[PDB]
């Protein structure tokens, strides 16, 4: 039988018998996401080149507003606004939602893959909404996704019930359930991380790579894969198996990824999908927050390949 | 004032006085590659997953099908057909056509930048059609180019003019005419190859790729970018500039892409925004092939990039 | 602030405390009819002449919307224009909703890109029996829900409920029905008349004098103009925006009518009541008339108030 | 074997070994109606109320600069302009084009069919481009046709090869020919026209319409049609047979509809289709016009119905 994602959402929220106050947030997500996707894919764009005589604002202002208009958040944070967004208070609802609106955009004159990345929460504290409640651990996470903007544009869902992918289908407008409960492969073929930093690495991920490229095992060499941008890069070792990592290097001494909005919500799917998400320290989801925008290292993907590089991490302290 | 792919080939069709038949092919592949756009964003896929109750093969058909029927064709070299086709007689024109419909879709699992390819030569003698009339060198391609089929889909098409860009407005199915002569930069910051296969590569390789990581002087290391899409990270070599790499080795001494319709479209494309194209021993538009599914190996992007690899190719000889 | 039909249903569907099995219903009618709308379009018709080198559309939108209802959990019943019995959902799957449709009225003239639409009522399931045929014999008074989709020039869906009648208009760029026009009510009297002239032989006596009223009014005012697009759900909507009467009656070769009363004239009916519209058969309102054959047929006349009273004079005098 | 109209007309003029300016009119026409369709389909319409936080005045200025910009015309008349316009000098070629942008659009509000209705005129003397360009009596037509907004989007192209229909495929944004040479039943079963001003009606209209309800010869009623959107009305005379009528009354001698761009481009597609088209005194190709925006009354569609409606006409003398 088919599902969409509006349907799936409406199911599980009946069974849960929630007030229907997330499936609102998630169906009004939905819908700027197919905005999104209709203005990465230039629908419109002979109009701005005269038929008739920014992408990552326009991003924002979809999300911002129909998550505002959904009545379901209070507090919003995105890549694009310094400060928290305080929901007015005639449309404030229970939920706080951290988002990239539209992540590998910077890269966009390529056509390089982009994405939205997003992350739910419960507002925790009974305090006035503020930009704290944006600041909770990411095992605190309600749900969590993104849509990626590929050769399709495919929307990944986690929740408690686990991970799910919803392929758009432009013809009609609507997210169709394609692959269900997915989880990653326990060991992958493929690492992926900018190697052009690889005077700066650290020496574990040095000791890492070297094991990938020249396995003492005498097993195949992995090969490398790195789009630049993260939904590409994550989705693929989710869809193959194997590893991610953006650590720390001299231009970035905590990481160049955001915590609240990359992060985060990627490690949530990683574990719902029975992967790791490591900062080399501790869990990406342990990691409690103190600005919105703060970055973090992150290594994430298959179970084996993060045990391992956790293996050689603590050979060297 | 704006302007469209149709409209410009049919400009410069009436300004160079042709007879029409190279306006005919391009508008004939105009519409496969639409085509082909629709099917890899999977508009209908509904269907597919039962509302009502592949791709490279559907690609190479419609390519197939609109070459044979634009009257402009008599050879089709295609990465999916063993043999040339040639084009049955009451269809047959001038142009031999080499093309990869769906490049890079072995990935399309993981949703990465596809594309298609391709290249037109003029078929040289009166004699019956056959394979050998597609084994010409690059050097004498009448037009070449690629689409992209990535955040938004992009045609670009080199000819004798140069080098222009044409995205997809798909709310009306129009080419839209972006980037004029678009050039190559001179030097890049970026190079982009497989690092996994590092213990495999000819000592020349991994010497290059240490020095863009390691400089000897106080010059910024590169990033790397590698898609593991031939089309997204040609692409994104002549956007942003920098070097591509599938190089030869002891393993594969030939390479692994394939000439006629791989290496020389782009190499073509490149040669005409000011890059260059080196197989290591000789421009990729140089090679007189033997074989419609012959490899080559392929180094191309901004001259000064190139240039500096064959310096480091010609010290390991 | 914007809405789209899932949020404003969802909204509706709160602020009333249900358990969310009608927004199930609806949403899931909502996909099939932009499923339809893509394909009455003609998405992908290059496919069919041989672009690479495939079904009647009506049958593909009564599969559409029989498939979408069926999975949507929320119904038991299904009567559709195409099918002679009533399609009694799957015991895993039963619902508590009965659904009158059908899925692509007018097709018949869509050879010549005419306006086609899928027209639907909603009712509950009233009885506790086990679901059959006769869950469906409720009069239109009992719907819970009505409404239709236009695939006209732009593709629109009219939805009418207790709380009135919205009109939706489909983007296509994003698949998203956007509220247009909020609690749409039409215009006590209108200047346009919409009926089959050419069959005037076989006129009923009172339409004959009250369409020479219209062209030729006693008082030497203005006449009416005439529109007849020959697909209802055209008509209608157009007799909806800007008022005026649609007429399809009954005469001695056709007692009852033409159209058929579960899933065009009650449909209909209900939305014109809501917008504050009229809907007779000439007898009685077509709301009122309980069915005994989910097929039978009804003489309908409707639009807007003034515009059905003054027939029904005529009729009445022709007693 | 598949079609479409850029390559249709571009085989048409390479047949008659044509200069390419009537297919590059022809094409930047079907380009501007593509994005006609697209706005009247009310794509983007979300972001007119408000998602991020005139449809003839833009049909014309898309048919106007497609058009100026073709380089295939010097005069155009519209509708929407009271003069003609004139093209500027440098984009200037030897066609003359008379349109309606957006016919019917008075009532959109209820979404009835909508149409734009063409015809191509060679221009006149070789001096300076002017109105009287546009004076022309339909005879001299070049090419004509319309497309149809209806349950999906057709464009009508009659030429002197004849009339052929195509259906743009929203998918792909192409004109897929799907009726070749297609001629007009020689007689129908419906007659159109707005019977509620039959107190104005001309007692020859009077007494042809009382035979459509009460043959004679007792056969069957005509069925009766009038959507009020003349390409509406007329495309479905083309398809199933019958009359259209928008005749001279005692309130109007010369009708209403306009002569120059809708009675005479559906006349030659009509006569182009083996109808007929008469203003019940002479054949609407035949009047010459006086003024770009003068009236003309049109009776068109079968010829044994056109026949029959001339007959009754001349009895009245
Ligand atoms: O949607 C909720 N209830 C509903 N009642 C009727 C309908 Br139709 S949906 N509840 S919820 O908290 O928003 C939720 C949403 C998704 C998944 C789980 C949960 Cl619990
Ligand atoms: O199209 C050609 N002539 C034309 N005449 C009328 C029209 Br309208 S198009 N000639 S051509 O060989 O196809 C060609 C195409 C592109 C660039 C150069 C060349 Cl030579
Ligand atoms: O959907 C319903 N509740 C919901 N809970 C959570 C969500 Br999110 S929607 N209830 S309902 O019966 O379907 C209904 C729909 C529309 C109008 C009135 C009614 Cl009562
Ligand atoms: O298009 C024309 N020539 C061409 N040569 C090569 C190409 Br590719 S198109 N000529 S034309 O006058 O525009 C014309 C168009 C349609 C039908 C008849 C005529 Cl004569």
């Amino acid at each position: 039988d088919v599902n969409t994602l509006t349907r799936f959402v409406m199911e599980e929220g009946r069974k849960a018998r929630g007030t229907g106050e997330l499936t609102q947030l998630l169906n009004s997500l939905c819908t700027a996401v197919k905005a999104i996707s209709s203005a990465v894919r230039k629908a419109g764009i002979a109009h701005l080149y005269g038929i008739a005589g920014k992408l990552d604002v326009l991003s924002n202002d979809l999300v911002m507003n129909m998550l505002k208009s959904s009545f379901a958040t209070c507090v919003l944070v995105s890549e694009e606004d310094k400060h928290a967004i305080i929901v007015e208070p005639e449309k404030r609802g229970k939920y706080v939602v951290c988002f990239d609106p539209l992540d590998g955009s910077s890269n966009i004159d390529c056509l390089v893959s982009v994405g939205t990345i997003f992350g739910i929460y419960r507002k925790k504290s009974t305090d006035e909404p503020s930009e704290k409640d944006a600041l909770q651990p990411g095992r605190n996470l309600v749900a969590a996704g993104y849509a990626l903007y590929g050769s399709a544009t495919m929307l990944v869902l986690a929740m408690d019930c686990g991970v799910n992918c919803f392929m758009l289908d432009p013809a009609i407008g609507e997210f169709i359930l394609v692959d269900k409960d997915v989880k990653i492969k326990k060991k992958g073929k493929i690492y992926s991380l900018n190697e052009g930093y690889a005077k700066d690495f650290d020496p574990a991920v040095t000791e890492y790579i070297q094991r990938k490229k020249f396995p003492p095992d005498n097993s195949a060499p992995y090969g490398a894969r790195y789009v630049g941008s993260m939904v590409a890069d994550v989705h693929r070792t989710l869809v193959y198996g194997g590893i991610f990592l953006y650590p720390a290097n001299k231009k970035s001494p905590n990481g160049k990824l955001r915590l609240l909005y990359e992060c985060n919500p990627m490690a949530y799917v990683m574990e719902k999908a029975g992967g790791m998400a490591t900062t080399g320290k501790e869990a990406v989801l342990d990691v409690i927050p103190t600005d919105i925008h703060q970055r973090a290292p992150v290594i994430l993907g298959s179970p084996d390949d993060v045990l391992e590089f956790l293996k050689v991490y603590e050979k060297h302290s």
